[PDB]
């Protein structure tokens, strides 16, 4: 794969972000190696809390979430997909798949070998991040899902398809743009900017124009059978399983069902709706803060593993 | 469904079997109430060691090896597939599908309420199971594979296609020449008729008949989905998980390789070639129980879970 890195520079001055970089080299089965960006926040000792973004947005958009975090004395470690944020970026639309996706974030997984693992996952954040724990479930000690899904390429979801044709059609993807139309607060000037701070030109942007695409909402798509196997994972998984979808998200909205329907770990946890858009994490980050501290702190008297 | 049932005359004065019946009513989801004939030898307080069969035998086929392990001071369960043994006998072949087949033992297995258990699978003993396995993990704490497999209609399998087209082709199923034509040894008169006792007249045989139908040997049978996601499953499955194939069945002798390749409780167990045709436990009844006394021996030393 041709392969770009967005300049340093562009990561100088954002509006509540200083934290340092951490870095992993993964390599494809293609032999391109490639480099994953990290932020790892908070005592080495706690449980990580595995924060995971999605599509077009990067681990910025958990900043307020990792500051409430640290400041409650948790681990916060937060990765930027490739094709995002800090991350190398392929440079062919076609260089980007699901199962890819999969296989890199789980070599980040294994690599910097997390366990104990509090997951909270939106969007493709989700996508992947659901898969991570099929593939590893005994890394998870608790998830949360919110606005996001485990599609297999079922029924109709024409919210959904209405973002995907857009973003098809569309000659140009403006990202910071697409974050304050899919947020109920209007993100500032300079919060827009460290969104765009990724991608200095179109070029570096083929990751985010492909990801709707990838999405497998017909029977027909790549990764609907590894979906339909994950979830004979997760029918398995009864760790803490909460839903934390928001309520003005009609993308999403009805990926909810599936999880309490199928997951066993959601029948002893409460669940939540969060008020926001689409990017919940700008508009709820407190509750969403709030939540995850109080899951780790019940963990102990919850459901849990031993010998792993 | 129309079911029938064996009388209870045809299991009397049966060789090396005077164990008592035990029975469990499992509902269809078509309203038909099904029984289901299993034994149970040894102390309750002991973990159970489940022995199960394939087609077209029946708990019988295990017989030496409960004795043994009983000896031994476990607990054995045996039970009988539906179209099966003592248990009852859909009609039509129609009736038996492997969905229906792992419907009706998850249900056995649930309402049985058996955990810590120590599977023996053999045959269809193990495609289905396996699939108890995956779906129930928890409740296993170990796994032995004999002279089975779950397939998931890929590659050429021309020795169960021979069998195959034999069982489809021949008008009526001997069942004892059958049972003897898959032994090493030869099994004697008294052994033979034990495995026709079920079958009083070909009415009785529609399961026996269409099972070799069942095995997903084509991308298009079904339960091939349902298997690649169970395999998802046992790629989770990280307690031990032994082969102990025959060195004689080429119907079966291509399944092992998969469990190695896919399994992480394969990784720390010694596997093992045992002697004999595809009904091994006829073969090889007192290595069978000597490997299961020592794979119970050595739990707590190996992978084990907690809080299930
Ligand atoms: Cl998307
Ligand atoms: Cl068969
Ligand atoms: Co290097
Ligand atoms: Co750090
Ligand atoms: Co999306
Ligand atoms: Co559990
Ligand atoms: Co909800
Ligand atoms: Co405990
Ligand atoms: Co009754
Ligand atoms: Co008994
Ligand atoms: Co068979
Ligand atoms: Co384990
Ligand atoms: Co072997
Ligand atoms: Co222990
Ligand atoms: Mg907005
Ligand atoms: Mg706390
Ligand atoms: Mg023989
Ligand atoms: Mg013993």
């Amino acid at each position: 794969m041709d392969v770009l890195r967005t300049p340093d520079e562009r990561f100088e001055g954002l509006a509540d972000w200083s934290f340092a970089p951490h870095y992993t080299e993964v390599t494809d089965a293609d032999g391109t190696a490639l480099r994953i960006h990290h932020v790892d926040e908070g005592p080495k000792d706690q449980r990580p809390i595995l924060l995971m973004h999605g599509e077009p947005s990067w681990a910025y958009l958990y900043r307020k979430v990792i500051a409430e975090l640290v400041a409650k004395g948790h681990r916060v470690v937060a990765p930027d997909l490739v094709g995002f944020g800090r991350s190398d970026k392929p440079a062919k639309r076609t260089d980007y798949t699901y199962e890819r996706h999969v296989a890199w974030m789980s070599a980040w997984l294994e690599q910097n070998d997390l366990k104990d693992i509090v997951l909270f996952c939106q969007d493709w954040g989700g996508l992947i991040g659901l898969r991570l724990v099929a593939a590893f479930p005994e890394r998870f000690s608790a998830v949360v899902v919110s606005n996001t899904g485990l599609p297999i390429g079922v029924g109709k979801s024409e919210g959904f398809e209405a973002w995907l044709n857009f973003s098809q059609n569309t000659p140009e993807l403006p990202v910071g743009f697409i974050l304050n139309g899919g947020t109920a607060r209007d993100l500032s000037d300079a919060e827009r900017s460290a969104y765009d701070a990724p991608f200095p030109d179109e070029s570096y942007k083929e990751g985010a124009r492909i990801f709707p695409a990838l999405v497998p909402i017909t029977p027909e798509h790549a990764s609907v059978e590894e979906n339909k196997a994950a979830w004979a994972v997760l029918e398995t998984f009864d760790k803490p399983f909460v839903t934390a979808f928001s309520d003005a998200d009609p993308i999403t909205r009805g990926g909810e069902a599936m999880f309490l329907a199928r997951v066993p770990g959601t029948k002893n946890v409460a669940h939540t709706t969060l008020k926001g858009g689409h990017f919940v994490q700008e508009d709820s980050p407190v509750e969403i803060a709030a939540l995850l501290d109080g899951l780790v702190a019940g963990l102990p008297q919850a459901h849990h593993h031993h010998h792993h």
